[PDB]
C-alpha cells in the first residue's frame, strides 16, 4: 500500500550494483564515514564518495 | 527473533504515512540532507524537517 | 542476485543482539542523535556509543 512502497525501493536496491549497494549500506545502514567505509572496503574515500553519488542518481531514477 | 522486529518494524513503516516514508528513507536511505531531499521533493527544508520529524513519532510511540 | 545480499544483510541485523539492534535502527533509521537514542532507550550515551560500534563490528565479521 504502505508495502507496495517499501517494496519497490528494496528492490531498486538490489538493482544496484553490487558496489554501490555495499557502499550505500556501509555509509547508511551501518553509517559510517566515507573514511571508514574506504578503510573497511580497501580504497580510496573518493571511491566511497563516487559509488554513493551513482548509487543515489540510480535510485532517484 | 530480530525477526520478529525487523518485520515489526518495516510493518510499522510501510504504515507511515506516503510523505514521511518518502522523507525518512530519502534521508536516512539515502542520507541526502534535508536541502537535497527537499530539492528531491520540491518542497521547503522546513517541511521535509518535519514531515521526518512526525516520521519519528509514529515509529516511537 | 542483488537480493541475496540484502538478505544475507537482513539475515544479518537479525543476529545481532537485540539492544545493539535497537541502537543501531535509532541511530541509523531514525537517525536519531546519541544523545536523543539513550534517551529514548534510558541509558547513558557511552553505552550505545558502543551498542552501535559492536553492532557494526558483528556486521561486519
Amino acid at each position: 500500500m504502505g508495502f507496495e512502497d517499501l517494496v519497490e525501493v528494496t528492490t531498486m536496491i538490489a538493482d544496484l550494483t553490487t558496489d554501490q549497494r555495499e557502499a550505500l549500506l556501509l555509509t547508511q545502514l551501518l553509517g559510517l564515514s566515507y573514511a571508514d567505509a574506504a578503510a573497511v572496503c580497501g580504497c580510496p574515500v573518493g571511491t566511497i564518495r563516487s559509488r554513493v553519488a551513482r548509487a543515489r542518481d540510480a535510485l532517484l531514477a
